[PDB]
Parts: C-alpha cells; sequence; structure tokens
C-alpha cells in the first residue's frame, strides 16, 4: 500500500476526514490518501448488505435471486422501502427492515461463523442481531472492504460460487460494454459533532479488461455532506483515467 | 399470445417491417403487433451470442467469467483484448467464430437441441451459420429461450448462466434492471433485406417483462429503430417511466 499525497485535495475543500483506498487488478497493488486511517474500522452500516446478502442465500433464508421480499403495508423509516422488493431492490434501495429480518432468521451461530470465514473486520456482531452492523459492535476498515470484495469478485468468499454470482448482479449500478461497476453506499447516521457518524461508498470498476477494488469512508456529522462519499471517489477515479 | 395491432402504427412511421413480442411476467402472458410474423423464423445473427457464450462455457472452452480473450483485422473491434462481457456486448466476430469453432458441430447441435433454439439447423459452415447459414429462430422462440436463461432452466450450469446474464446486463437502476442483446446480419437490399434484432428483459420493480424485436432492414440509417420501436412500445405500456 502506498500513500498518495495529492488525492487529499479533494478532501481538504469539503474539509473531509475520510480515506479513499484504490487497488488496480488486485489488493496487493494499493494506494490511499491516508495510511492511518486506510485500516481503520468503522460501522459498516449498509455495505454490511453485501455479506448478510450472500450468508442469506447460502443459510437458504434467501431463496434463489428472484425471492420477492413483499411489504407488509405498515410504516418503514423510508418512503422508498414501502413496496415488495427484489433483492437487487432491496440492496440498491438499502431497505434496511428486510436486512433485518434476513439476519433474524440467519440467526447469531450462522451469522458468527461466516463472518469469521469472510473474515470480515472485527467480526463483533454483540448489539443485538437486527442492529450490530449500525448500532452494534462490528466495524471493518477500508482496506478490509477491498480484501472482502476482492474475494467476492474472484469468487473466492467460503460461499456457492452461485450465490456469490447472484450477490455480484445485484450491486452492478453502472454499466456499459467495456465498462462496468459494482458499488454499495454506507451511511451509519450523524452522530455528534464530537463522536461523528461514518458514510461509505465501497465497490470495484471493470474498465476493458482492468479491474479496480475502491473503498471510501468519511467521517459524517452533517447529512448534507453526504453525496461526498461518492463524488469524492468519483473525482480520484476519473483523475487517475478510471474513466 | 394476443394480437396488439394498435402498435403497428410504430413500425409504419418509420417505413419499417417487422415484429415485437413482449410477455409481462412469463411466456404465457405475451402480446405482439403481428402474429404472424411472431412465429416466423430469422436468422438470429448477433443475439446467437447468448446461447454461443453459455455453449462455450458448458463445453470449457470459455474457462470462466474472468477470461480475457487476448488479440494476437479490418474493423478497429477486432484488435482490442476484450472480457467475456466486453466480446458479448461489442463487435468480436474473431472471437465468436472461433468458439464456435472449438464447440465443434456435434456439441453445437447438442447444446441447441436442449435449448430448444429455433429450428435447429446448423448447417452453413461451423464458424457462420448463425449469420449466414440454415439457423433460425423466431421472436416467441427467443421469449422462450430468454425465460429459460432468466430462471435457470437452459441445459446448462446455473452458474455459466448467471455469468452469461451479468454479461448481457445493459441499464441498471435501484428498482430497474434491463438484460438485452442486440442483432443484425447487415444491410440488405427491399427484396433481400437483411434482419435485425433486440431481444432481453426488463426487471421494473418485481415484475418482468421479456421481449423480443425483429425487423427487416435495407437501409443502414434504420439500424437504431430495433431499440427505438421497442422502447416506444414499452413506453405505452408503462414499462419505461412512472
Ligand atoms: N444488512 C444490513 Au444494513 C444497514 N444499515
Ligand atoms: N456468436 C455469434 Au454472432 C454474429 N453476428
Ligand atoms: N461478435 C460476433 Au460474431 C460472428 N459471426
Ligand atoms: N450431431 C450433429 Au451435427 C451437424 N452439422
Amino acid at each position: 500500500i502506498t500513500e498518495n499525497t495529492s488525492w487529499n485535495k479533494e478532501f481538504s475543500a469539503e474539509a473531509v476526514n475520510g480515506v479513499f483506498v484504490l487497488c488496480k487488478s488486485s489488493s496487493k497493488s494499493c494506494a490511499t490518501n491516508d495510511l492511518a486511517r486506510a485500516s481503520k474500522e468503522y460501522l459498516p452500516a449498509s455495505t454490511f448488505k453485501i455479506p448478510n446478502a450472500i450468508i442469506g442465500l447460502e443459510t437458504g433464508v434467501i431463496k434463489n435471486e428472484h425471492q420477492v421480499f413483499k411489504w407488509d403495508g405498515k410504516p418503514r423509516a423510508m418512503k422508498q422501502w414501502e413496496r415488495d422488493l427484489t433483492l437487487r431492490g432491496a440492496i440498491q434501495v438499502s431497505a434496511v427492515p428486510v436486512f433485518q429480518q434476513i439476519a433474524r432468521e440467519v440467526g447469531e451461530v450462522r451469522m458468527q461463523k461466516y463472518l469469521k470465514k469472510f473474515s470480515y473486520g472485527n467480526q463483533n456482531i454483540s448489539g443485538g442481531i437486527d442492529k450490530f452492523w449500525l448500532e452494534g459492535q462490528l466495524r471493518i476498515s477500508a482496506v478490509n472492504q477491498v480484501e472482502f470484495l476482492e474475494s467476492l469478485y474472484l469468487n473466492k468468499l467460503s460461499a456457492s460460487k452461485e450465490n456469490q454470482l447472484i450477490v455480484k448482479e445485484a450491486l452492478v449500478t453502472e454499466a456499459a460494454p467495456e465498462y462496468l461497476v459494482h458499488s454499495k453506499t454506507g451511511f451509519s447516521g450523524v452522530g455528534t459533532e464530537s463522536n461523528p457518524g461514518v458514510a461509505w461508498w465501497v465497490g470495484w470498476v471493470e474498465k476493458e479488461t482492468e479491474v479496480y477494488f475502491f473503498a471510501f469512508n468519511m467521517d459524517i456529522d452533517n447529512e448534507s455532506k453526504l453525496p461526498l462519499r461518492k463524488s469524492i471517489p468519483t473525482k480520484i477515479m476519473e483523475s487517475e483515467g478510471i474513466i
């Protein structure tokens, strides 16, 4: 891992405390704006839908790629979650309640087992089975997100290749003939000024025959600043020629 | 399958002869502008990249999803390195000719039988039967084949069906996902037109729509109608837009 000092230009303008980790081809060739923060561990928030989806499929909690998660007609925290959702839909709109129920059906024992298998952060799922990723003790770093996503990319997670392929298609966010982005956002809340929340954007880009793995997180105490989780990384990647 | 003749104005407006088949949920609920043309069989041309890629993977000719097809051509297109997805989505004639040759006639025939793929006639040369040979497939049959692929019901590993499906993703939004494939045999004349295709499926919210379009093409300028006619019909049906 190398430090790229020029990438802090993007951070300084908004007064953002954050890290971007960008790896070309594999996780052996990574660069970052902040070496210290690259392996600092933060709540995963909705980025945990990735492992959770794979585990749901692996355990049979989620039947297959075409399972519909039906809305019961009761109030949800976001209006965009108040509807029937596919697995991809639930991931893409970050429908928390769908994955809370998946996590419950998975259960603590199976959840612990798979996070050990995936080497997923501090592997600490205390804080409640339906909230450990958002309010609990689970922490993961940008470096670890890249390692995990690389494994997913190569189908090297301890899960079926079928199930890894399913979750991979659910993560597509940008598609062109020779350009494909898989990605996922995360946002833990605004916390306080003294103890800010965290915002994430993680994933990988396939450009022509090259692949780039990325993970961004930042402290956030103001919800207005949220779009910087995609705009900072995008600006960095565009400056490096990643279309 | 029901006929919806009100769609014909989208074809006549551009002075083209063609067919659109659109199915909500499954191939038991289809509609088309022209029942006769919906079951007529045409050269698959570049829509054959779907079955050819699946068969390539099934036989081991294509190693996996991360295989790179390296260039060792009168198209700039065919002098680039391509992923499997890249090769499916761009012009890559040498790649697919070579895949077909390595598969060979016996295995190719067997898989097209298993897939119920058109007239199943692979005469005309092992590396050209889908483009200038005897192979023909209807718009209805394309929808049935694509529905099978969607459901992982083709006679092929689920893994390989999933690989080829992600390579066909062409549009992505949180609750809108399009898997699609163009086809084109070349510009013909009025008497002897080429064929152009657009086939695939749209996932909108928790619904899926299977579609297949073809048209006779006798003018290079009319090629983009392969997407715009289907798009206009899907707009009118409420699939495109809210
Ligand atoms: N899985 C899951 Au989550 C959030 N926030
Ligand atoms: N495979 C395949 Au083709 C064209 N045109
Ligand atoms: N791409 C592609 Au072909 C042929 N024949
Ligand atoms: N089997 C088989 Au045959 C051809 N051509």
